[PDB]
């Protein structure tokens, strides 16, 4: 896009401000050096889809007369705050899941000499958000709105992550917990709210669009798009092409409440339920092959393609009905890239 | 005191509001049940010194005409927010230090079926603070002041905890890192700011006392009292009577940048430095006996008693000079209980 350029470049000033700006407090140098390393390792390396969304939406939503360099700089900073929310979640999630890599890189907590100290580094990444907001936006009228937005997004992501941990406890294989309401509930709180609501809502407040109806309306579209994003992600984990996706999938081995397995449990005969009690969550490849096979027997990819078409119409209907007074392009830009 | 009563009782409504109040969202019941268990296990069981300080100071600072039931209830809620900040730090710190117990109880993360999931429970306890503030204080004029106070206290505690992790890395025995400036720096950020500034400053904002000079002045007294509190705590860890303290100390075994060992390193001859390189951080009891012995050879407890008297005069001088326009009783209440 026309913006990715400026977005990554501005990370350097984000880092300058967060480290240079306690330079008149030398006794904390050594911890501020470490915060620089946490930031650099964890905030950089993604695609920045969520950060950039804030910027794109800011550009589509704020009257061009009010888009000076200072404004823009604030929008780039809020974008980065979304990225940092992200980095915080991911560093913590990787520790909890005992992950090895992320973005095909070694997980921060696995780096020699980091280990569980990453719990504190993860907290710091979260703290940094509110530092940047204060530094860049304290005089703006949407300041407190943004602060509350970021805290509510965290709470919701956390409540979502609880549901996820209660549903899929590693070692307590119980496919009984994997219902569709549960599934949709986890996605909503854990993924959709911060991934699809947070960034558009942030741009909105920056634009002065702060009414509860406007936000209720954007939220309806965006949680629905988040649910599709994640279902598509579950589907693609197994049936995607790794070269295209950049991802080699392991949902089955990791015991996930994937959409695929919810669907499968709704469509299994008892023999199949047991075939799935037998192979769900084994590293061994033939056990994994066996589950995939079961998924294909029951035409789950045809189910997915059907779901993908229905949901596309549904989102477009939602847009026609709830976008206004926002430009529909704000939503459709995102629909086009996810679909 | 005349208040402890009401403070613990009000925890029940804190819990009601944080769990009943998403009762019209059933799909998240099971996670809200878990949040209730996190709250109950981790927020209860301390002495509540920091929570109660908010309440005591609110009572000493707000004109009695403005202390209705609603006001008081808000002060009890902010007290609890300080307790929850606490609980958040402690649950996370125990995971990072691999602690077994706290408050002679099993650490939350060690409870069967919790483990590293406690990272998310700890984050939730933090989120709860901002939920309570919104629920109880959003219409008050000090709302945003409090929010910023709690976020800055966290950032500072975290930066402090970084310094601590960089200074005393478990397995990288290097007494070289344990200087006095370092020591004082860790205490300040890691302990004093949230333990002694946060609660008085919170009561201040609730009282309308929001000027930067007033807060700079309270901070001077309170960081100084925090430094004494912690030095006294380091001293008592080893030389305190466990029956009186309720604590059996293990700073030496756990490789701490204790005040005792900073002092010792300033007063060691090279033979002694090596005796301390030999015994600092061993579980084995005679190695511990050996370090204590070395501390007594160099009259560290006489050093401590001297420090305790000097610092007492110093705090009183600080109070005479920086309390106004607050009632000195706000500070002296706290001086009396710590000294
Ligand atoms: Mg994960
Ligand atoms: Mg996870
Ligand atoms: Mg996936
Ligand atoms: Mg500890
Ligand atoms: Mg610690
Ligand atoms: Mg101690």
């Amino acid at each position: 896009a026309q913006e990715k350029q400026d977005f990554v470049q501005h990370f350097s000033q984000i880092v300058r401000v967060l480290t240079e700006d306690e330079m008149g407090h030398p006794e904390i140098g050594d911890a501020i050096a470490r915060l620089k390393e946490v930031l650099e390792y964890n905030a950089i390396g993604g695609k920045y889809n969520r950060g950039l969304t804030v910027v794109v939406a800011f550009r589509e939503l704020v009257e061009p007369r009010k888009q000076d360099a200072d404004s823009l700089q604030r929008a780039w900073t809020v974008g980065w705050c979304v990225e940092l929310l992200q980095a915080f979640f991911l560093v913590a999630d990787d520790i909890m899941d005992s992950s090895l890599t992320r973005r095909g890189q070694i997980c921060w907590y696995q780096k020699p000499g980091v280990g569980l100290d990453a719990i504190n580094d993860a907290n710091l990444l979260e703290a940094c958000i509110y530092r940047l907001l204060k530094l860049y936006c304290r005089e703006q009228p949407y300041y407190l709105n943004l602060i509350e937005l970021f805290l509510q997004s965290s709470y919701q992501t956390e409540i979502g992550q609880t549901l996820d941990l209660l549903t899929a406890p590693q070692g307590n294989v119980d496919l009984v917990r994997f219902t569709e309401k549960r599934y949709k509930s986890i996605v909503k709180y854990k993924t959709a709210f911060y991934s699809f609501y947070l960034p558009i809502a942030a741009a909105m407040y920056m634009a002065g669009i702060d009414g509860e109806k406007e936000h209720a309306n954007a939220k309806k579209i965006l949680l629905e798009m988040g649910e599709f994003f994640q279902i598509q992600d579950d589907y693609l984990d197994l049936f995607g092409d790794p070269s295209v996706t950049g991802k080699i999938g392991t949902d089955i081995q990791d015991n996930k409440c994937s959409w695929l397995v919810v669907q499968c449990l709704q469509r299994a005969t008892p023999e199949q339920y047991q075939i799935l009690k037998e192979n769900y969550g084994q590293k061994e490849a033939e056990k994994v092959a066996r589950v995939k096979a079961l998924y294909e027997e029951l035409d789950l990819p045809a189910v997915f393609l059907q779901y993908e078409e229905d949901s596309y119409s549904h989102i477009m209907a939602l847009i026609e009905q709830y976008a206004a007074p926002l430009p529909p392009a704000v939503f459709l830009g995102l629909a086009r890239k996810i679909y």
